């Protein structure tokens, strides 16, 4: 008749063993769809069901809609400035609702958003035809043309060929998403705090450089800027500055240059990563690629590149996109939640400062809501007849909702259909003559970004043809 041991501490699953995201959702089969760690003061919420997920992003959207205080998180927003880590309050509703104004501005004008990316795509696909016959890592000319996309958004300013500037991007890039955090942003144990360690270090040197070049282009640009002529987001931010001159505190320097960071940051990151993750499953779904060429050979042929006006037409591709948003998440576990008053969910009670995370895998995998959730099958987005998309499940929310939502959701739509349509029209792409295939097991950052590969660019048959 032995005692137990006192216990001190109690994890449910090992740290750092498989991806928290799914460890979490292996867990609910053992206490359900909500359930809630704690951390010495910290209280952590884990929500995997969607009917718990429209409830806080939504129907109590506002009641969630603060960001918990990350080490890691100030030094990256300059201490919780910007649009995505920003808490809820007057800085973070100005300056999305600024952000948000300066997309709308891109519907169809002399800057038609479309065509800005049009053109960006085409210098790409002239590079990728240079490789014609060639195995190579696709991320850095896809990582081009995105920079020059939100940098004519944010500046109207783009980036010659062989500009060093961007290869200092994309390194500074890089240095924040590894030190940023280990893997997931959900970090069960504070491990910078206990160790010794270099992280916020090697971290604060990345941002130093990243501050340093946009406060370039900022001070640069005071001296281009006339209030007669908004049509960027750069012009938007300042001319707000210009009027308000309680808003004036919102919008100083250090304010405007983290917004700028924030998007230009997301703009590059999120669909130069979506874009890698496509080409993966089409190299390991060739029937489904194959059948990607047919449909735009009967719909967009030769005669003339994709459009915008084409997503009428090549469904199977919005299909497929919409299938890869659901498999590789971009924000698996979205960015994390914080109760900004006492409420509720599924009618649990929820205290002021508790953090909430949604478990977006757990709602994209669920098998009650998917059918053969973790299989590639664009067609689950299509009616039987492949004639229309449909939206098969209601716990499908790529883009999140409420409050906290997406801003760039349009921008990436259109980036994503028209990269995936210019290069299927133009390029076999095939497994490189090493048998090697992209690992789909990705790797969780604060994106969820896939391994780097190599595919075998080839210019197709058929393009070359309708050249004469
Ligand atoms: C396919 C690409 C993308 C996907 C799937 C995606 C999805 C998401 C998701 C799931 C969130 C979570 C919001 C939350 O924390 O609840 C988010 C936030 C955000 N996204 Fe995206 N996004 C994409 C691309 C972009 C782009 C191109 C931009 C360009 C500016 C952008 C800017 C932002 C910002 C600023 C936030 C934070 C908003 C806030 O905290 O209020 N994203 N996005
Ligand atoms: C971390 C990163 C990328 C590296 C860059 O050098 C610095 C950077 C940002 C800045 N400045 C904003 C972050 C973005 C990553 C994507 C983020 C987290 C993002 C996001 C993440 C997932 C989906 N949509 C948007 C909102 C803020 C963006």
């Amino acid at each position: 008749s032995l005692l137990s041991l006192p216990l001190v501490g109690s994890l449910p699953f090992l740290p750092r063993h498989g991806h928290m995201h799914n460890n979490f959702f292996k867990l609910q089969k053992k206490y359900g769809p909500i359930y809630s760690v704690r951390m010495g003061t910290k209280t952590t919420v884990i929500v995997g069901h969607h009917q718990l997920a429209k409830e806080v992003l939504i129907k109590k959207g506002k009641d969630f809609s603060g960001r918990p205080q990350m080490a890691t998180l100030d030094i990256a927003s300059n201490n919780r400035k910007g649009i995505a880590f920003a808490d809820s309050g007057a800085h973070w509703q100005l300056h999305r609702r600024l952000a948000m104004a300066t997309f709308a501005l891109f519907k169809d004008g002399d800057q038609k958003l479309e065509k800005i990316i049009c053109q960006e795509i085409s210098t790409l696909c002239d590079m990728l035809a240079t490789h014609n016959g060639q195995s190579i890592d696709i991320s850095f000319p896809v990582f081009v043309a995105v920079t020059n996309v939100i940098s004519l958004i944010c500046f109207n300013t783009s980036y010659k060929n062989g500009d060093p500037e961007l290869n200092v991007i994309q390194n500074y890039n890089e240095g924040i998403i590894d030190n940023l955090s280990k893997d997931s942003l959900v970090d069960l144990v504070p491990w910078l705090k206990i160790f010794p360690n270099k992280t916020l270090e090697k971290l604060k040197s990345h941002v130093k450089i990243r501050n340093d070049l946009l406060n370039k282009i900022l001070e640069n640009y005071k001296e281009k800027f006339r209030s007669d002529s908004i049509t960027n987001m750069l012009d938007t931010l300042m001319q707000a500055k210009m009027n308000s001159d309680q808003d004036s505190e919102l919008l100083s320097d250090n304010h405007i240059l983290t917004t700028i960071g924030d998007i230009f940051g997301a703009g590059v990151e999120t669909t130069t990563s979506v874009v890698k993750w496509t080409l993966a499953f089409l190299l390991h779904n060739p029937q489904v690629k194959k059948k990607l060429y047919e449909e735009i050979d009967q719909n967009v042929g030769f005669s003339r590149t994709p459009t915008i006006s084409d997503r009428n037409r090549l469904l199977l591709l919005e299909a497929t996109i919409r299938e890869v948003l659901r498999l590789r998440p971009v924000a698996p576990m979205l960015i994390p939640h914080k109760a900004n008053v006492d409420s509720s969910i599924g009618e649990f009670a929820v205290d002021k400062g508790t953090e909430v995370i949604i478990n977006l895998w757990a709602l994209h995998h669920n098998e009650k809501e998917w059918h053969q959730p973790d299989q590639f099958m664009p067609e689950r987005f299509l009616n039987p007849a492949g004639t229309q998309l449909i939206s098969p499940s209601v716990s499908y929310l790529p883009f999140g909702a409420g409050p906290r939502s997406c801003i760039g959701e349009i921008l990436a739509r259109q980036e994503l259909f028209l990269i995936m349509a210019w290069l299927l029209q133009r390029f076999d792409l095939e497994v490189p003559d090493d048998g090697q295939l992209p690992s789909l097991e990705g790797i969780p950052k604060v994106v969820f970004l896939i391994d780097s590969f190599k595919v075998k660019i080839k210019v197709r048959q058929a393009w070359r043809e309708a050249q004469a």
